[PDB]
């Protein structure tokens, strides 16, 4: 039986289980879920993805329930899209006809155009980092002209979905949650769904009213991994951007704000990564391979190919967004991507005391080189990318969302300043005996801080990274673009300084993260 099957292999896995129990309740991550999916995987012969294993909508029994199902015999697979085994893959595999109905193809290019006014906005990954202050800045300004936000969650029921995006706001800031609970109650809707699910994993009436009653889309939800290859993010972040695509390209015409990420240049020439191209000829075909976030690069690229073949196919408006690393909150308290590389590595550094003289390449004689740091503050990036979207309604334009200042300002910089501040961190003079010291460091902190430590992700710091100021990348369609909207206290993209680097251990010591 199916069912005993998952239990024994949860509890040899984990070192415990009953069905109703949640994966990550047994002491679950998101890795030793792959190691958990190529197990059953093997086993059954089916395809046992660690999304059903790690939603917060799924117990044991649900996924039992996904292995039954598969089992006795109809979604876009790698498969069906790339071929069966493929190594390679072509902006070419991805065409609409593989992932939308042909009814569906066949009425959009003459589908009414967008609305002219944006009163009701339909939110994906409101609950993920930088998804839950885009809610905020279109909540702000939609509840005072009697607009609607309507978000879709992962959680078993509705009431569970809302409890989940509820709780991200509650870190310690009691102005955050008197603002949030203000507008939330005013103008949110929360319902539970998955976007890599047909009808975004909604019920049926209210999917039919989604598509009648949205005027935008802001698709920022996706699995955010820089470990698990393609073939895992597949499902989340390619087929479930082709649904977005479809709600999009339903009843009448709706633009989409599309996140996407720096990664997606990873393979490309930096003076052939045109900002502002077409995607299909800048990256035509990439490799699937063991480097450093390449599933995660090549998940994202796949769906703005999807996005611009609907642009081409419907003229449907689109902007994407293409992310560096998304920084802490500069306001509001215990807000910052917890998970991140970045926040991962402060936490390192302040909990192992220990730093490298530089995180970059020294120069001939062994000294310290000028650097940047690639990053931008949320609530900079929240506002941007929420005026220039709006501004979408017409044509197909893409902007890199990079700090592209030639100021100095890099990971070096960012340990002085956290020294200044008065937290003992000493300098190793030889990086490969810092990175060494580090791990084992690392290795001997207590299980909850070394989860949240940056030591699954430390093969990322294996060599130096190049002293590189300013971005490599093309930044002048986004910096532009901010200056004429005229975009926050700058008026331009910021700089990154010293109040929000202390911040991060100001807010991981309110966080009880250590
Ligand atoms: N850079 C790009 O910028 C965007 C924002 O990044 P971030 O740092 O905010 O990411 P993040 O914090 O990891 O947030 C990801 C969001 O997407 C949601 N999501 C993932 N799979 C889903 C599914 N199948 N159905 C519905 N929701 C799903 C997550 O919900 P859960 O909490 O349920 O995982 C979460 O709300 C991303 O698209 C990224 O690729
Ligand atoms: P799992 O969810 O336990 O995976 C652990 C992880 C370290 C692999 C994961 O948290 C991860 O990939 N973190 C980095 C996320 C990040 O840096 N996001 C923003 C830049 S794209």
């Amino acid at each position: 039986p199916v069912i005993e099957t998952v239990q024994r292999a949860a509890a040899a896995l984990l070192g415990a289980v009953d069905p109703e129990a949640h994966f990550s309740d047994l002491g679950g991550d998101s890795l030793s879920a792959l190691t958990y999916s190529n197990f059953l995987h093997e086993i059954f012969q089916v395809e046992v993805p660690v999304s059903v294993i790690v939603s917060a909508a799924n117990n044991l029994r649900s996924v039992a329930a996904h292995i039954e199902k598969e089992r006795s015999s109809d979604r876009p697979t790698f498969a069906s899209v790339h071929g069966a085994g493929a190594t390679t893959i072509r902006a070419s595999d991805l065409k609409l006809e593989k992932f939308l109905d042909a009814q569906t193809l066949a009425a959009a290019p003459s589908l009414p155009r967008p609305a002219s006014e944006v009163r009701t906005v339909l939110l994906t990954g409101s609950n993920g980092w930088l998804g839950r202050f885009l809610a905020l800045a279109w909540l702000e300004r939609l509840v005072p002209q009697g607009g609607k936000v309507v978000v879709i969650v992962r959680g078993k029921d509705d009431k569970a979905a809302k409890a989940r995006l509820d709780s991200v706001f509650e870190s310690g800031d009691p102005a955050l949650l008197a603002h949030y609970e203000d507008l939330a109650d005013k103008g949110l809707e929360v319902l539970a769904g998955d976007f890599s699910d047909a009808d975004l994993g909604l019920r049926k009436a209210d999917w039919d009213r989604l598509a009648d009653e949205v005027d935008l889309i802001v698709h920022s939800g996706a699995l955010v991994n820089h470990v698990l290859p393609y073939s895992q993010l597949f499902g989340p972040n390619v087929v479930g951007t082709a649904e977005v695509a479809k709600l999009a390209l339903t009843k009448r015409l709706k633009p989409v704000t599309y996140l996407s990420t720096v990664a997606v240049a990873v393979g490309v020439e930096p003076s052939a990564f045109e900002e502002d191209g077409d995607i299909r000829d800048v990256s035509a075909v990439r490799s699937i391979d063991e480097g450093y976030a390449n599933g995660y690069g090549n998940s994202k690229w796949a769906g703005e190919v999807l996005l611009r073949e609907a642009y081409e196919h419907a003229g449907l408006p689109v902007r994407v967004f293409r992310s560096d690393m998304i920084l802490a909150h500069r306001k509001y308290t215990g807000q910052l991507n917890v998970p991140d590389q970045f926040t991962r590595l402060i936490l390192s550094l302040l909990a192992t005391g220990i730093a490298p003289k530089s995180f970059y390449q020294l120069d001939a004689t062994g000294g310290r080189q000028r650097a940047h740091y690639d990053g931008i503050p949320v609530d900079f990036t929240a506002e941007a990318i929420t005026t220039l979207g709006l501004a979408g309604s017409d044509g197909y334009h893409s902007f890199d969302v990079f700090n592209p200042h030639h100021d100095g300002v890099g990971l070096d910089e960012f340990v002085d300043w956290l020294v200044e501040a008065g937290h003992p961190i000493s300098r190793v003079d030889d990086y490969a005996e810092w990175l060494s010291r580090f791990e084992t460091s690392l290795r001997g902190l207590p299980e909850a801080q070394r989860q949240h430590s940056v030591l699954p992700l430390l093969h990322a710091f294996a060599q130096p990274a190049p002293a590189i100021d300013g971005s490599p990348f093309q930044t002048k369609n986004f910096q532009s673009s901010v200056q004429e909207a005229k975009v926050g206290a700058e008026h331009d993209i910021p700089h990154l300084d010293k109040a929000l680097i202390v911040k991060y251990a100001e807010d991981i010591k309110q966080l009880g993260l250590l």
